[PDB]
């Protein structure tokens, strides 16, 4: 709704959200992520990251490789297309990018990195 | 914000929240639920069941028994604080009950009844 | 045991392994399916798919959106290694593939493919 | 089989089985647990605790709440019958509880009380 969304991931290891569409006329594309609960982000850390649906998978692994003090991210990955840091309950983060980095047709998702995070903190994107 | 909340139900199974807070101030506390994806509301029906934590097993039991002609919910479950009925994508339902139903120091969960969906799809909430 | 599994999705959403050895010396892989419960197909049903854990993610989505007729795997998605079809309670169904669709240093995943289980309902597949 | 049995929790949050079977004959049932994978207690400690299904819920949320060092577990949590402490990859724990705490026909839930992970790792116990 405009050309931001507000996204949550909370202590359930939940996102708000799994589906976002990204309107074509939005020359840039603003996500604002806040962590809802009491957990530590060392416990329960999360960070809004985005990849095509093939990529996804690589994206999490080398990730969880790559630790905390790395936000769970491989530095330097060509794959991530978008990402905020990590958070823990009380902080929050926005990133954002360009619309015309997105393409029409191609799947993409959104997820956090943390560690098995990724099976219930995930969602569609698509551009519309 | 207020007296109410919107709770959204989609196609992932999941809740858009996962932890409600009612206030004493509250006469009546009111639960907007909508269900945001486009799959049907026989394979992805939901609803909002309240009952205390220690109900929970039973409700969703004898409810997924009940069937989808009853919104998964056993008639006249005594168990049930309030709920509303089951509804598929692009439907909605709201429920309106007293606060002085609930009291202060117990544990209460929301869930949806429609079969294995209690796993993702539930919460908590307190009386504060 | 041979070049063969017998595996269990109850209703639950659970299958009764997370993972499955594939020796080598196999020429075929059959996987028999069965369903514990009293959960209908069009409620629960649940089928075993494959494919690497990279276009998972994607059969998965693009499942979703087949329908109940398409045993919610899209017709002749190219990503699928090999899948059952999906049944609900008290139904068995068998798969067989050659291992030569396999190769190793691949992670493979199984997982049902019906709105929202895959969460719950996957495991690791390798030809070990 | 007899009177012990040897379960893992894996780096997916998922537990090797989802079934257990204490033979009523069994005087005390010993429980191992092992944790397979790479990561830390921290970021994916699994413990084995059991209650009823009805006072699951509960457990599971006075746990969380809990704390890391008190294993994710309320102390003297009345409603656990049993349960190890929370391992991280690498580790062992064993718990031996005595069979007369349990009586037929009730209903028994196993899981893992780390924030999160109930969802995916648990399972029922039955006396028989
Ligand atoms: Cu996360
Ligand atoms: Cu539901
Ligand atoms: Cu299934
Ligand atoms: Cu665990």
């Amino acid at each position: 709704a405009e050309c931001s969304v507000d996204i949550q991931g909370n202590d359930q290891m939940q996102f708000n959200t799994n589906a976002i569409t990204v309107d074509k006329s939005c020359k840039q594309f603003t996500v604002n992520l806040s962590h809802p609960g009491n957990l530590p982000k060392n416990v329960m850390g999360h960070n809004w990251v985005l990849s095509t649906a093939a990529d996804m998978q690589g994206v999490v692994t080398d990730g969880m490789a790559s630790g905390l003090d790395k936000d769970y991210l491989k530095p330097d990955d060509s794959r991530v297309i978008a990402h905020t840091k990590l958070i823990g309950s009380g902080e929050k983060d926005s990133v954002t990018f360009d619309v015309s980095k997105l393409k029409e047709g191609e799947q993409y998702m959104f997820f956090c990195t943390f560690p098995g995070h990724s099976a219930l903190a995930k969602g569609t994107l698509t551009l519309k």
